[PDB]
Formats: structure tokens, sequence, C-alpha cells
């Protein structure tokens, strides 16, 4: 059987998931589609730095398995994901640039969340 509907404000929550995997802001959120692999990108340091991992694949299937009790807790992992990237990346650099626009669409869309 299927998971019991969403709440008005997870929907929206789901809404905004959708658009940030969306081919609309594929240019800067392609870093963010699927957990840092560290290994690959030669990052032997990242795990040392960064205790807590997110991305947006794993958000979406904590929305799926409807890990996600409200919007505050959907929020955090988002804000967690750019804080890493802010964390571990210098503030010039091209991943850093596109953490702040993608974090732009999120931060303004959350804000028009129904109530
Ligand atoms: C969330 N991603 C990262 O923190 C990250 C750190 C370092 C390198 N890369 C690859 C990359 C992306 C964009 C431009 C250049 C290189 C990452 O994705």
């Amino acid at each position: 059987g299927s998971m019991g509907k969403l709440s008005e404000q997870l929907k929206h929550c789901n809404g905004i998931l959708k658009e940030l995997l969306s081919k609309k802001h594929a240019a800067y959120a392609w870093p963010f589609y699927k957990p840092v692999d560290a290994s690959a990108l030669g990052l032997h340091d990242y795990h040392d730095i960064i205790k807590h991992p997110m991305d947006l694949s794993t958000v979406k299937r904590k929305m799926e398995n409807r890990d996600y009790r409200d919007a505050q807790e959907f929020a955090a992992d988002v804000r967690l994901m750019f804080s890493n990237c802010y964390k571990y990346n210098p503030p010039d650099h091209d991943v850093v640039a596109m953490a702040r626009k993608l974090q732009d669409v999120f931060e303004f869309r959350y804000a028009k969340m129904p109530d």
C-alpha cells in the first residue's frame, strides 16, 4: 500500500524539492543531486570536516519514506546540504556560487509556505 498523503505544508516542500531537481535549475543544482563522492572527487578530508552529509536524492528518499514529520525538519536537511558546501569549500569556489543560487531559489519559495 501507499504512504498516506503529505500534510499541506509537506506538499509545498515536495513542490520545492521537485523544482530544485528540475531541468530549470540544472546548471547550478547538479552538484547537490547525489551524495558527495569524496573518494571520486579526491576530497580525502571531506568526511573529517563534514560530519552530516546531505544531498537532494537523500531529501527525496526521506520525503517518499515520510521521514520528515513537518516542513521544519525538511528545511533543516536542505539548509544542512548548503551549510556543508559553505563549510567545506572556500567562499570563491564555483560550487559555492552554485549553492548560493540554488539556496536563493529554495529560501524564496520556502517563504511562500501556506498557513
Ligand atoms: C556539494 N558539492 C561539493 O561540496 C563539491 C566540492 C568540491 C567539488 N565539487 C565538484 C564541483 C562542483 C561544481 C564546480 C566544480 C566542482 C563539489 O561538488
